[PDB]
């Protein structure tokens, strides 16, 4: 968790420059009022899941009729001898993976671990999110105006480390931004805290 | 987490309708205070515990004289957002084996 | 009656191997003892004040 | 003295692997540096307010 730097406020109001309603957002916040949380993009924990929830999984993915939810959580903890009543301020996005959708079958074929191939699912991360003294954790409209359309593409990868031998699946997911280009291990969430 | 259906409490109140004391407690509440958990069956989280720790499980349920404690817990996280002032309600029942 | 009104609870344990070594995803399947339609899922009613 | 009256703490790797493969069943162990009974407890003592 990275405070802004006058550098990284006037980088930040240098790229909304051409959007007031954006201006007039950033402008409400100090640099020490805005965070970069550097999400590390490999799972901190292996993936647990049963044989049978993920041969389920597999199967709903591929044959599944239902949309199957994509839902993305965050939750800021914050210090309660700093002030405040509420410790937790939390928000969930969630896309519907349609049936037949290019991102569900790419997920399904990660599942085989026969390919390279990583998924890319659009609109999934709210680069920019306020942190208000309520416990509800908002994307930033005015940073956003699309809502959904201006969330940044998540490139998912599942990394499954064997040891050339058996069935001992080490298993975790990786997430990259569509757009990385320096730090790709890393998810950039801007977290403006009241 | 589904809330009950006039159905479902309909339901709930005919399967307490011989019990006075039961169906007082179920007019208390309406079709939105009641809702069922539907908790799925397999563990969500694998059972990690330690070759040493399931060996002694194993010799303390096999060989152990002291009564061994299954407690099952339930916690309820809420909206702080729709009002209260505790985010967590929480239990315990506990069964001497 | 208190205790003697809670269900008693089928419990299971699921032994994934893939048929090879002691490499053992093992986890706990619990049942409601008598479960007749979705025993993969235990309805506990809560009533929120 | 702060941190210099803080307690020793020995740390090792437990690796339970099945004798085969690389499946590594693998977890930390704490003691204190002064154990002398109860080497797999360290007693922390809390004074609650």
């Amino acid at each position: 968790i990275i405070p802004f730097t006058a550098q990284a406020y006037e980088e930040l109001s240098r790229q909304f420059d051409p959007q007031p309603l954006a201006m007039q957002f950033i402008s409400q916040y100090s640099p020490e009022d805005i965070v970069t949380a550097q999400i590390e993009g490999s799972s901190g924990a292996l993936w647990r899941i049963s044989p049978p929830s993920r041969a389920q999984m597999k199967r709903e993915l591929y044959n599944g009729t239902a949309d199957i939810t994509l839902r993305f959580t965050w939750n800021f903890q914050r210090d309660l001898a700093k002030g405040g009543t509420v410790e937790y301020a939390n928000e969930k996005h969630m896309l519907a993976l349609a049936p037949n959708s290019t991102a569900r079958r790419q997920l399904a074929s990660l599942l085989e671990g026969t390919s390279d191939q990583s998924v890319v699912i659009p609109n999934l991360f709210p680069k920019y999110i306020r942190a208000p003294n309520g416990p509800e954790a908002n994307p930033v409209k005015q940073l956003q105006p699309n809502e959904e359309a201006d969330y940044l593409g998540v490139r998912i990868q599942l990394r499954r480390e064997q040891g050339a031998g058996a069935t001992g699946f080490l298993e975790w997911w990786v997430i990259e931004l569509q757009e990385c280009r320096t730090d790709c291990n890393l998810l950039p969430m801007v977290i403006f805290s009241d």
